[PDB]
């Protein structure tokens, strides 16, 4: 009953799982319907945590995702999970257990953050449990799992970044049902866009709506006390747009830039431009004129 498996969810919301071996076997221009974002391996017997936007965790294991291969859809994760209505994916964790991590570590798009025991979260409860407490216009933005020796790296839609070092003194661990403490601080004008945890040799890339982007070696983002307004991780222009994509990516990355006219181009991360944090980003090549950015997002 035990069989390693392919676990995809589009960007629609369609999850799935498949045997590596027919993932393997099944290997025209790119299509948007067809954007996966959330994609890895593991066992059926594995847990999948699902973050809501609205601060609840749903888990489930691999093999309550359907069987189907690399053609068809698969079910809506909404139902699937029986979501409440307008309740979305936020983020989407696999583990092998609760002890895969000591914490997890949420944030808010309103810049909020919270560091929770990983096994807090160790509950057959149905139907979700919460997470996080969010004000009423707040959502949940990220999720990840790290140590208390790791950074964290925050960055917003108009282009704040902040790095802080999630020691104990920093972010002490609270229960699930707490709300957040301060991670950055911005007005309403802005919101959170990523949260990631930070790793040696990597660069955050970010890319704006008008299709400029750049990357930016991660030891370029200086550490700084938790909760302030952070630095600039881009040369903002009113032409070239707020964010539309924070990730971090190294040298083999592979992502899809997706476009307006529903249109999505293949873009390796060595294609994008090495330059300073407040660098101005180049424009994506195989972008149109006139045309803009949506998203980026990963490709497998
Ligand atoms: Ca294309």
């Amino acid at each position: 009953n035990a069989e390693d498996v392919v676990v995809t969810i589009t960007e629609t919301g369609y999850a799935k799982r498949t045997k590596t071996d027919l993932y393997r076997s099944q290997k025209a221009g790119l299509k948007q319907d067809d954007i996966v974002a959330h994609f890895f391996v593991c066992s059926t017997h594995d847990l999948i945590l699902f973050f809501t936007t609205q601060g609840r965790v749903y888990r489930a294991k691999a093999y309550d995702l359907p069987e189907a291969s690399r053609t068809a859809r698969g079910q809506h994760v909404a139902n699937l999970l029986a979501f409440q209505p307008e309740e979305r994916i936020a983020q989407v964790i696999q583990i092998r257990g609760y002890t895969d991590a000591p914490y997890l570590v949420l944030a808010t798009r309103n810049g909020l953050v919270k560091k929770s025991k990983l096994t807090d979260f160790d509950s057959n409860r149905s139907g979700g449990i919460v997470a996080v407490n969010l004000r009423d216009n707040d959502e949940l933005v990220g999720a990840v799992l790290c140590s208390a020796g790791d950074d964290l790296l925050l960055v917003s839609a108009n282009g704040q970044s902040i790095r802080f070092s999630a020691t104990d003194e920093a972010l002490r661990p609270m229960g699930r049902a707490t709300s957040g403490v301060q991670g950055m601080r911005f007005n309403i004008d802005d919101r959170l866009l990523s949260l990631n945890v930070v790793r040696e040799g990597t660069y955050l890339l970010v890319a704006t709506s008008g299709g400029y982007a750049k990357r930016t070696a991660i030891e370029e983002y200086p550490v700084q006390g938790r909760g302030g307004k952070g630095v600039l991780t881009v040369m903002y222009d009113r032409r070239r747009g707020r964010l539309v994509g924070a990730l971090i990516v190294d040298d083999d990355s592979e992502l899809y830039a997706v476009t307006s006219g529903g249109g999505v181009i293949r873009t390796a991360a060595r294609q994008v431009r090495k330059a300073g944090r407040q660098t101005k980003g180049v424009r994506l090549m195989n972008l149109g004129e006139g045309d803009t950015l949506l998203a980026i997002a990963r490709n497998a």
